[PDB]
């Protein structure tokens, strides 16, 4: 049995999705304080990396100073991302960095080791979102900062829905409520993330939603779609569903895509994600 993180086929499809993540990495680095702290040396995790979205940031927004002595990691459970930031670590010149296998469940990192950890949109991939949360306390120091960022809302996925419903047939698909609750429900609402970071004994609490709206070619925006599509598939249509026109799907999203946004149009992302930092005691 396959974790869909790990193939190919969706590893060499997620530049076009952290289009979307990446609208928030600026904001969860700047958010975090970490380019202001006082914490000395800087010693980060990237948790659930990706491709690199917020280590790429980090690089980019923090002092040279700071790099001299800072230890970045970028860890993720899958070998494919790795490989991807890898080599994004070497054309970027990220210093003192290193790529490492990560469970955010069961991390295998020291007890108090980290001044910053980052979950960029990780909490709602993970099977259980609690368990990684209590190891982000774990490994962070006193005075760490955890900060993270999970989905509110988006138009993606209804865009997705909107193109699924010009095939015959009443085909189901996901609501964004339900999309982004597939693993972990709850880190789309403030009080919920609050009360959890705090039953943890996270202090200085802070959720803040952030709108963001930009456009993505059409073209880009039908990758998004290719790399998520297939795996809902299983999930919410029948087999005879599938066998009748699962082999449609592409050509339905590009003559929506086409046809509602314009040939060499522009598909407009809007989105809202929430922003936490806590501190750790
Ligand atoms: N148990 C687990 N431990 C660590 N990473 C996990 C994981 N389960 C899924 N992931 C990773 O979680 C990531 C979610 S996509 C977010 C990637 C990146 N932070 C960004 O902002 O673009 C994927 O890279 C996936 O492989």
């Amino acid at each position: 049995i396959q974790n869909m993180f790990q193939t190919k086929s969706f590893v060499d499809r997620y530049k076009y999705t952290e289009k979307l993540t990446g609208l928030y990495a600026q904001t969860l680095v700047d958010y975090s304080g970490v380019a202001n702290t006082s914490q000395k040396p800087l010693i980060v995790l990237d948790n659930a990396c990706g491709i690199g979205a917020v280590s790429s940031v980090l690089n980019h927004t923090l002092q040279d100073e700071a790099k001299k002595t800072w230890k970045l990691t970028c860890g993720d459970l899958s070998e494919g991302m790795l490989e991807t930031t890898k080599r994004r670590l070497q054309d970027e010149g990220w210093v003192n960095a290193e790529t490492k296998i990560v469970n955010a469940l069961d991390t295998g990192l020291p007890d108090g080791h980290y001044t910053h950890v980052f979950v960029a949109f990780g909490f709602q991939s993970f099977p259980d979102a609690n368990a990684a949360l209590k190891e982000c306390f774990r490994i962070l120091a006193s005075g760490g900062i955890l900060a993270s960022s999970t989905w509110q809302n988006f138009n993606w996925i209804p865009i997705m829905k909107a193109a699924i419903e010009t095939i015959p047939g009443n085909l189901p698909f996901p609501t964004q409520k339900e999309f982004i609750a597939l693993h972990n429900a709850g880190w789309d609402s403030e009080s919920y993330i609050q009360s959890e970071l705090e039953k943890l004994g996270f202090r200085d609490v802070k959720v803040i939603p952030v709108p963001k709206e930009t456009s993505i070619p059409i073209d880009e925006f039908f990758e998004v779609c290719m790399m998520i599509i297939p795996y809902l598939l299983p999930k919410f249509w029948t087999e005879e569903q599938r066998e009748s026109h699962e082999k449609d799907v592409p050509m339905v999203l590009r003559q929506y895509l086409q046809d509602t946004y314009g040939a060499n149009g522009q598909v407009p992302l809007e989105a809202v994600a929430l922003i936490t930092t806590g501190l750790k005691p």
